[PDB]
C-alpha cells in the first residue's frame, strides 16, 4: 500500500515528496550490521514491522569493514533479500554502504562503485530503493569538500547510469553530523539528500539548530540513523531527549530510521534476547528502546 500510494519519491524545494508532489515522511527501522545480526532481516520480520509497528521504510546496514562486505562479500545477498522483501511488502528500502572504521569513503570507493552499479542495475526500475552511499564519514582528515563530495561525484554517476532519479542519501562529516558544510556546498543532483544522525544521549539543542540551518539553504535532510542511547549505541536510554527529536522531525518533515533491530545487549537495541528473528514479538520481547520506537511509529 505505501509504495503504491506514494510511488516515485523525489526532492522538491528541499523536501521529500511523493509522485503527486506532496510531502511524505518515512519512519522505520535499521538493521544492525548484516554480518552480525542478519537473521533479523527477512520477509517475515519485515512484514511484522510493517503490520504491527507501521514501518514504511527499512534500512539494510551493510558494514563494509568490521567483518562486513570487504571481508566477506556474501552479505550483499542479504541486502538483496531485504530489498526484495521491501518490494514484496510495498515499503521503501535503504541500501546502506555502512562505512565507519573505514572512516574515509574513498578507502573502498572502487568497491562501492561496483556494488552500487550492481544494485542499481538490479533494482533501478523499482521506486522502493533509496541508496545511502556512505553511512558515517568521520575524522578531522575527512571533510565535505575534500573527501566526501568528490566521492559522491564518482558514485552518483554510476547509479544514475542505471537509475536516473531514485533518492540518494550522502553522508556528512563528523559521523554524519556536519550538515552545515554540506548545505553550503551542495551536490548537483536534484534527488540527493544529506544524512544527519543523532543519539539522544547527547544534548541536542544546537544540533537541531544546525539541521535548521541546513534546511534553510534548501538542502534536503534524511535522518538515516538515530538512537535512543548514547552515541556508542549503549550507555542508557534517553527518552526525554528522544521525544524532543521526534517532535522536531515531525515539524520539519524529516524521514528517519532507528538503530537498531537486534537483540544485542546494548541500550539502542530494539529487541530482548528471546525475540524471534521472524517477528511476532510480545511486549516483553521489546527493549525499552524498542517499545518507545514502536509507539512512535504506531502513533504516526
Ligand atoms: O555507535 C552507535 C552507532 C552509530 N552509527 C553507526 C553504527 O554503526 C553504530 O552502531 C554501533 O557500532 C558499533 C561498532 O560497529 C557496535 O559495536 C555497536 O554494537 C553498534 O551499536
Amino acid at each position: 500500500s505505501v509504495v503504491e500510494e506514494h510511488g516515485q519519491l523525489s526532492i522538491s524545494n528541499g523536501e521529500l515528496v511523493n509522485e503527486r508532489g506532496e510531502q511524505v515522511q518515512l519512519k522505520g527501522m535499521s538493521s544492525h550490521g548484516l554480518q552480525w545480526y542478519g537473521q533479523f532481516v527477512n520477509y517475515e520480520s519485515m512484514k511484522w514491522l510493517r503490520d504491527d509497528w507501521g514501518i514504511n521504510v527499512f534500512r539494510a546496514a551493510m558494514y563494509t569493514s568490521s567483518g562486513g562486505y570487504i571481508d566477506d562479500p556474501s552479505v550483499k545477498e542479504k541486502v538483496k533479500e531485504a530489498v526484495e522483501a521491501a518490494i514484496d511488502l510495498d515499503i521503501y528500502v535503504i541500501i546502506d554502504w555502512h562505512i565507519l572504521s573505514d572512516n574515509d569513503p574513498n578507502i573502498y570507493k572502487e568497491e562501492a562503485k561496483d556494488f552500487f552499479d550492481e544494485m542499481s542495475e538490479l533494482y533501478g526500475d523499482y521506486p522502493n530503493v533509496i541508496y545511502e552511499i556512505a553511512n558515517e564519514p568521520n575524522g578531522s582528515d575527512v571533510t565535505w569538500g575534500n573527501q566526501i563530495k568528490p566521492y559522491a561525484e564518482e558514485v552518483i554517476p554510476i547509479i544514475r547510469n542505471n537509475d536516473p532519479n531514485n533518492i540518494i542519501i550522502v553522508g556528512t562529516g563528523t559521523w554524519s553530523q556536519d550538515v552545515h558544510h554540506a548545505a553550503d556546498n551542495q551536490l548537483a543532483d536534484p534527488n540527493v539528500m544529506y544524512a544527519f544522525h543523532f543519539y539522544a544521549g547527547t544534548h541536542g539543542q544546537n544540533l537541531r539548530d544546525q539541521v535548521d540551518y541546513a534546511l534553510d539553504q534548501g538542502a534536503a535532510i534524511f535522518v538515516s540513523e538515530w538512537g535512543t542511547s548514547a552515541a556508542t549505541g549503549d550507555g542508557g536510554v534517553f527518552l526525554d531527549e528522544a521525544q524532543v527529536w521526534i517532535d522536531f522531525m515531525d515539524e520539519r518533515n524529516l524521514s528517519w530510521a532507528n538503530w537498531s533491530l537486534t537483540h544485542k545487549d546494548e541500550s539502542s537495541a530494539a529487541l530482548m534476547p528471546g525475540a524471534n528473528p521472524t517477528g511476532g514479538w510480545t511486549e516483553a520481547e521489546l527493549s525499552p528502546s524498542g517499545t518507545f520506537v514502536r509507539e512512535k511509529i504506531r502513533e504516526s
